[PDB]
């Protein structure tokens, strides 16, 4: 019994680390403009949100308006900040683990395409990474919650999206791996925000919910794909 012939994988808050960096842009630019907010406030209702909603939800929950550069600022330094991307702790080895073993795998990611390069060479996961990498430009603009990455990226590989797991930090993402018929194993590494938590992700129907990617690499050792500690 061996359910799985490949690993399809998130990129932000799996493989990379970009979301905590986009909250602290955040929490500085308020600072210095009076308002302090914590990083997890940030992270839960800011991340992925359009600008104006940013606006409303400052008026509606903090009786805050920016000034008037506030726009300006952000973006300016929001680019400065995706240079500082960084590897999620362990995901080099995942990815070296599975070449060394020959399973294939694929990335799947929302981002703009040279966005979505931009931060794995910056993180130093390029060479890993590898051919198959996948933003919504291939697929017709459909990206997660869709299926259609992860359909595309299965059919890229050569093997039914039912034989893949997808490795997944959110429920848009999740989604979509479960909607392209592929198992869902949820991974939530700690200290890095993640859209979604444990109970969100195990009620979306994860099979499972992972916190390191050590933890990931002895689960896919279980699953026939890797070799066992
Ligand atoms: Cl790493
Ligand atoms: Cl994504
Ligand atoms: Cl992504
Ligand atoms: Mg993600």
């Amino acid at each position: 019994d061996a359910p799985f012939d490949a690993v399809l994988f998130d990129l932000d808050g799996v493989l990379v680390e970009s979301e905590g960096i986009i909250a602290q842009v955040w929490q500085s630019v308020l600072a210095e403009r009076g308002l302090h907010l914590d990083l997890t406030e940030i992270a839960m209702y800011f991340t992925g949100q359009r600008f104006d909603g940013v606006l409303a939800y400052l008026a509606q929950q903090h009786d805050f308006v920016p000034p008037p550069d506030f726009l300006d600022v952000l973006e300016t330094r929001f680019n400065a900040a995706m240079t500082g991307v960084t590897a999620i702790e362990g995901a080099a080895e995942t990815l070296r683990a599975l070449r060394a073993a020959g399973v294939p795998f694929a990335i799947g990611s929302n981002s703009e395409r040279g966005r979505l390069h931009l931060k794995l060479r910056v993180a130093g996961l390029t060479e890993l990474a590898g051919e198959h990498i996948y933003d919504p430009s291939w697929v017709g603009g459909r990206g997660k919650p869709h299926p259609d990455l992860y359909t595309f990226a299965a059919q890229q590989l050569g093997i039914l999206p039912e034989r893949c797991v997808v490795i997944e930090d959110s429920v848009t993402g999740g989604a979509a791996g479960l909607a392209a018929g592929a198992t869902l194993w949820g991974l939530l590494v700690p200290g890095h925000p993640h859209p979604d938590g444990a109970a969100a992700l195990s009620r979306l129907g994860a099979a499972r919910v992972l916190t390191s990617h050590a933890e990931l690499r002895a689960a896919l050792a279980e699953a026939g794909l890797l070799t066992p500690a």
